[PDB]
């Protein structure tokens, strides 16, 4: 049952993270590219921490995994205009995500 959630949940992760559309949220955000973002975004997240959290086994659940992945897409929708290349590879991704999630039957 745990590593069954692992395994799923890092197969998972790690598709997130070749989509094309990842690529905003492979790391932290850089202040260098966003000088006063850490001042707008109280709870920053990215997939470089997520791939850590789930080796460090802190994704006990679905909801863990998904709240972390969403805040991913929240904190790019609240920070970033609307018709951004940002703001537009967030709903990709999410769109993606949302795919594999139900592919996987992932249920809490
Ligand atoms: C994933 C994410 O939201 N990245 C931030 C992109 C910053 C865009 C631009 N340079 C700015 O400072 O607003």
């Amino acid at each position: 049952d745990p590593d069954q959630l692992y395994s799923t949940l890092k197969s998972i992760l790690q598709q997130v993270k070749s989509h094309q559309s990842a690529w905003p949220f492979m790391e932290p955000v850089k202040r260098t590219e966003a000088p006063g973002y850490y001042e707008v975004i109280r709870f920053p997240m990215d997939l470089k921490t997520m791939s850590e959290r789930l080796k460090n086994r802190y994704y006990v659940s679905k909801k863990l995994f998904m709240a972390d992945l969403q805040r991913v897409f929240t904190n790019c929708k609240e920070y970033n205009p609307p018709e951004s290349e940002y703001y537009k590879c967030a709903n990709i991704l999410e769109k993606f995500f949302f795919s594999k999630i139900k592919e996987a039957g992932l249920i809490d």
